[PDB]
């Protein structure tokens, strides 16, 4: 698996999208996932959750008419989701947080 910053960050800017690791929230959810128990490992074996739309409320990513955000699970292999994400826009610009969307600084 592509589930690392340098991994992702480059697969997305060679494909224009996300490694097949990645599953939404809402497709995780269909399979049995619960976010309280932790078990997104049983249900999507190899699966990180990716592709959900940032809506980037606080301005604290640059914004733009027609430009829209997502996000993607950095690291993930077990249990409960950690705090690295990696954030893609529709041009491609490329930031990341390490603290749940406090931070965010350019990587591509």
């Amino acid at each position: 698996v592509i589930n690392t910053f340098d991994g992702v960050a480059d697969y997305l800017q060679t494909y224009h999208k996300l490694p097949d690791n990645y599953i939404t929230k809402s497709e995780a959810q269909a399979l049995g996932w619960v976010a309280s128990k932790g078990n997104l490992a049983d249900v999507a074996p190899g699966k990180s959750i990716g592709g959900d739309i940032f809506s980037n409320r606080e301005g604290k990513l640059p914004g733009k008419s027609g430009r829209t955000w997502r996000e993607a699970d950095i690291n993930y292999t077990s249990g409960f989701r950690n705090s690295d994400r990696i954030l893609y826009s529709s041009d491609w610009l490329i930031y990341k947080t390490t603290d749940h969307y406090q931070t965010f600084t350019k990587i591509r």
